[PDB]
């Protein structure tokens, strides 16, 4: 964890322009705008409201870190979901069509006829194209 704090803190410098220990919406608004992004000051605020948890107003280190820490979960689920899709997704082509399930799901030693493939496409198939894109996949998935 002390290298990790370290590496946690070295993020949060670049933030802190003036490094008094706190993340001001002047300062996040700065770094969006290096970043080629110029909110407005409301839009500032209402990032600041989300992690600011005493609400002094800015974000402190523990306050950072802690957001830090449960966001890095979330982009390691994201991640593996993503994964998933782009095996299924045989052709690179941004839908998985019932022909793609069925050769994995044959891979993952299930045989499943056309109309077994069928019926989980139309389960998750919002958009009605008959296909399932990386949204209804994840909604799938996850929910
Ligand atoms: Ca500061
Ligand atoms: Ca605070
Ligand atoms: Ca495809
Ligand atoms: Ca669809």
């Amino acid at each position: 964890t002390e290298e990790q704090i370290a590496e946690f803190k070295e993020a949060f410098s670049l933030f802190d322009k003036d490094g008094d220990g706190t993340i001001t919406t002047k300062e996040l608004g700065t770094v969006m705008r290096s970043l080629g992004q110029n909110p407005t000051e409301a839009e500032l605020q209402d990032m600041i409201n989300e992690v600011d948890a005493d609400g002094n107003g800015t974000i402190d280190f523990p306050e950072f870190l802690t957001m830090m820490a449960r966001k890095m979960k979330d982009t390691d689920s994201e991640e593996e979901i993503r994964e998933a899709f782009r095996v299924f997704d045989k052709d690179g082509n941004g839908y998985i069509s019932a022909a793609e399930l069925r050769h994995v799901m044959t891979n993952l030693g299930e045989k499943l006829t056309d109309e077994e493939v069928d019926e989980m496409i139309r389960e998750a198939n919002i958009d009605g194209d008959g296909q399932v894109n990386y949204e209804e996949f994840v909604q799938m998935m996850t929910a």
